[PDB]
């Protein structure tokens, strides 16, 4: 119902950022202006907030600070610094939350041909470019076997040096960066996530998700949740033990 | 007599086998995967290769990264791995290629990376530009980008471990704090990314010529420059620099 709705906003903002995104020029000779990216959110945002107010008169609507009722939070282009560049690892995130926590999530990845989305007691599922499949986390439960996806070391001299031991830990390490860690995390393709500054506009969608996988989404210090400043995703088994290491 | 042509359609021929296989996965997993599926898979496609191979360009040698061959640096010499990714394959994580090439005295000369998964394809031919598809849209040509700072560029590379051994590990990570942005997505897809100019700086410390042989003809054809860290130009040096050119030996230096 809210889960229908939520998809449908993602078949929109997907039409208006395809268009957007195959009409960069791609020509480049110094750090991006990231303008192109504004416009886009600014249409997709507005987009939004017109079906919004047309179907769930009454729902509050916020794009990327009180949380009260049921409450629509966007971002319409996760990745803007891929986006712009022409990486095609950007997403929008479109959540419903109720008294803050995430009831409903999409996470929409038009130039990866993927969809991602759950809803709470519904379960979490993708489609690449095509039936729906229902996702569940890894069951890998020792540290040594894990597969890791991170995006940068320098958002990261003590925290730093504890993420990397993380990494000289694990099996594999990879940095897809962005939503996208996450994402892995829900399939059980990767088993840790982790972002050391991310905010709430990039977390909502994917806690959901990530959740209804059988996952846990949380701060470094274990806060459950998208609210608290920094995210990481496990498949619940290894989570303890990264939060020890990081900590 | 085209070996693009012939390139391309090994590719389509390699994308139906790694699609079956892929698509076949058992995915549960609670240790270290067992990659033996995808070692069959990664055989199979190289057996199959071998086999058109044999049929459609008689004369011709093979060097394959499953079952190996003698090197010429002097014939025609194809290059392939079938599977280039086989530990993302195996998770269900969709980073993983055939690549495909044909060398000419010890040039690449003819390059495919096909990335079913990703619905995605990069190719390229001496002198005739390097393309991309997505999802089987009409190809778009390749050009890497103008960034000429290295404060401005974007690096992609794979992961820190492999940079212990050639003592690179702290210069590495010097440069990863110097860019602009730092990703890993790993493999080939840093390589084709640098073609497309979406990305400036691959970089990896240790590659063998079935992973670079197709990615050197492509990243060239886009106008950039692929080397060995120690500034060996193509595939054979063991491990890979791919740049725009005008980063390239600001990088080299940076690293050594
Ligand atoms: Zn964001
Ligand atoms: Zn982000
Ligand atoms: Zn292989
Ligand atoms: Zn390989």
């Amino acid at each position: 119902d809210d889960l229908m709705l939520a998809l449908a906003l993602a078949d929109r903002a997907d039409e208006l950022t395809r268009v957007r995104f195959g009409a960069l020029d791609l020509r480049i000779d110094t750090k991006p202006d990231l303008t192109p990216v504004t416009d886009a959110d600014r249409a997709v945002e507005s987009d939004v907030r017109q079906t919004l107010g047309r179907d769930r008169p009454g729902d509050g609507v916020l794009g990327e600070t009180t949380f009260t009722g049921r409450q629509w939070i966007v971002d319409p282009i996760d990745g803007t610094k891929n986006f712009v560049r022409g990486v095609p690892v950007w997403a929008s995130l479109i959540a419903l939350l109720e008294d803050g926590v995430p009831s409903v999530g999409v996470v929409s990845a038009p130039a990866l041909q993927r969809r991602w989305w759950a809803a709470r007691g519904r379960g979490a599922f993708a489609s690449v470019d095509a039936r729906p499949h229902r996702l569940s986390v890894s069951s890998v439960a020792e540290l040594h076997s894990a597969s890791l996806s991170f995006s940068s070391l320098s958002g990261w001299p003590g925290l730093r040096e504890r993420f990397i031991g993380l990494t000289d830990t694990v099996w594999r390490v990879r940095a897809y960066g962005d939503f996208l860690s996450y994402c892995l995390v829900a399939e059980g393709a990767v088993d840790i996530a982790a972002e050391p500054q991310v905010s709430v506009w990039d977390l909502a969608a994917l806690d959901i998700v990530v959740r209804e996988a059988g996952g846990r989404l949380t701060s470094l210090d274990g806060v459950a949740g998208p609210h608290g400043g920094s995210a990481v995703a496990t498949n619940g088994l290894l989570h303890d033990e990264v939060l020890t290491r990081l900590n």
